[PDB]
């Protein structure tokens, strides 16, 4: 059986998010008072937001849109408010000059990701930014956030976007992963490409809890490398070159911003806190790989960096393939590569010039999206809230962002690991942590993450209560299926301007419209 009206042509590129999954979704709007399964605990108090990529036009601009990349569609927010065990949504579009552009011609105006070479003429000295990546409430400012632009600013409450760069940092661009140090509440970051498309320049910054910039370096990278994350220590910003360059002629000749490069080691560049000189900067190497994303970091007792991270033993983007035919052949017999969760050491005081050593392996698992307890950012931390391939549970030949079946809490203090699996037909998106209270031990609280309901084309949000990390307390249950995303965060009420005061959805006035009247009911009759 074929239903007749399938076979009846679409004009849509296959346009996927990071979980291959291509169905486009777009919807802006709300739903007051979301259905909700078992109890959904009292000491949840914010808003979890989630951002994900959702092509808002079908992008058919360059090649019929056939090179999209899944990290390219347009941003769009999904917002879900707990406020005394009730839940409210609301999804919208960031307002990106690029969202703009195309909703206003109805048309794909963009080409290549981070390619200007290949969007149309006209837009091509526009911020091409599509904001899709991650998002961060700092200084009373919610921000939606893409590696290629400075964020943009949203209403926390409406999702209304506000406006562009909204810190006035001096740079092009704005990293995704900015890390809120649990000592200065500084927003500690950094920008490459920091003066245009293939620069090799970065600005490291750090905004106070007032909105200044209080600390900032012009620094550059060893090669224009792809450094999508970093990690926080207390006398560090620490940053995570992917062996990826990027290449002005090979832009200006249609291909893609990225290759892969095998030749490239995992390169980390070291940048004191408040450095006075480019000078204190330095360089480390390892070997070829694709860490994709941090736990977080610290410093130990003998005052050596240690970070953990995602480990792929080649590239987790094959969708942006080396130049060369020999690399492409190399590619192509990787296949799906090796994928565990490793810790670093980098000793400063060592000679950076030689090869640090080997990662250990954490989890001998397919591991990505680790959130920590942001209590400990930027200090030692041992709580991370992994999501995983469920040992025994899952595929394994899926590319790491494609498999992601459960979720995992691992405790680096007890050396101990606890597993929740999504479900059969289920997968499950990045955790984000609330403590129980303000003073509750490391890790002890609620888990909450994005379960897509594969057979019931579904989005739910799960949430899971430490003490039995095996078992859901709650579902937040949509009328529907949202993007597979990208980042969420956990956002308290207390750091929400007028949370107590303002809703996701707009109340309706007290006032009746119907005269006293016309009430079918007579207190008399
Ligand atoms: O998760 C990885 C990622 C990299 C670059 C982007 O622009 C967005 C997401
Ligand atoms: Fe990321």
């Amino acid at each position: 059986y074929v239903h007749p009206t399938d076979i009846l042509p679409s004009g849509w590129p296959t346009a996927t998010d990071l979980s291959g999954g291509a169905q486009p979704r777009r919807f802006e709007g709300t739903i007051f008072d979301v259905m909700t399964r078992g109890t959904i605990p009292k000491e949840l108090h914010g808003t979890f937001y989630r951002i994900m990529p959702d092509y808002a036009q079908p992008p058919t601009y360059y090649k019929g849109g056939e090179l999209n990349a899944p990290i390219d569609g347009d941003g769009t927010v999904a917002a879900f408010r707990f406020k005394d065990g009730k839940v409210d949504y609301r999804q919208r579009f960031v307002e990106t000059d690029r969202f703009k552009v195309e909703r206003r011609a109805r048309k794909s105006m963009y080409g290549l990701y981070r390619n200007p070479y290949t969007h149309h003429p006209c837009v091509r000295q526009t911020v091409e930014s599509t904001a899709n990546t991650n998002v961060v409430m700092h200084a009373g400012r919610f921000l939606a956030m893409k590696e290629n632009g400075n964020a943009y600013e949203m209403d926390p409450h409406t999702l209304k976007t506000l406006g562009y760069n909204p810190f006035n940092l001096p740079s092009k661009t704005m990293t995704a992963h900015p890390k809120q140090c649990s000592v200065t509440g500084n927003l500690v970051g950094f920008g490459y490409e920091a003066k245009g498309l293939a620069t090799k320049d970065v600005y490291y910054f750090e905004v106070d809890p007032s909105g200044k910039v209080v600390r900032d370096l012009w620094l550059e990278a060893p090669w224009c490398a792809f450094i999508h994350d970093c990690a926080l220590t207390p006398n560090y910003l620490v940053l995570m070159l992917w062996p990826f360059e990027a290449n002005l002629e090979r832009m200006k000749a249609g291909g893609h911003h990225w290759a892969y490069d095998y030749t490239k080691p995992i390169t980390w560049i070291t940048i004191p806190r408040g450095a006075k000189s480019k000078d204190e900067v330095k360089y480390w190497h390892w070997k070829n790989g694709m860490p994709i994303h941090t736990a977080s970091g610290f410093e130990d007792e003998q005052g050596r960096i240690i970070i953990d991270s995602s480990l792929v033993h080649g590239n987790a983007f094959p969708f942006f393939p080396p130049d060369s035919d020999e690399q492409k052949k190399k590619q192509e017999a990787d296949g799906t590569p090796k994928a565990q969760f490793v810790r670093w050491t980098i000793d400063p005081r060592k000679d950076n010039n030689e090869q640090l050593p080997d990662p250990e392996v954490i989890l001998d698992t397919p591991s990505e999206f680790p959130q920590i307890d942001n209590r400990f950012m930027g200090v030692e931390y041992s709580s991370a809230f992994i999501n995983v391939f469920v040992p025994d549970r899952s595929d394994g030949n899926k590319n790491v962002f494609q498999g992601l079946n459960g979720l995992a809490h691992y405790k680096r203090k007890e050396g101990t690991t606890e597993w929740y699996y999504a479900g059969d037909n289920c997968l499950i998106q990045e955790p984000v942590f609330s403590p129980r209270s303000k003073d509750a031990p490391e890790g002890d609280g609620f888990v909450l993450a994005i379960v897509d309901r594969l057979d019931l084309n579904r989005s739910e949000v799960v949430v899971i209560d430490t003490r039995d990390f095996t078992k859901a307390v709650a579902a937040v249950q949509l009328p529907f299926a949202i993007r597979s995303g990208i980042h969420g965060q956990w956002i308290p009420g207390e750091v929400t301007p007028d949370f107590e005061t303002k809703g996701l959805v707009d109340l309706p006035k007290e006032e009746h419209w119907a005269p006293l009247s016309q009430s079918p009911y007579d207190p008399d009759a």
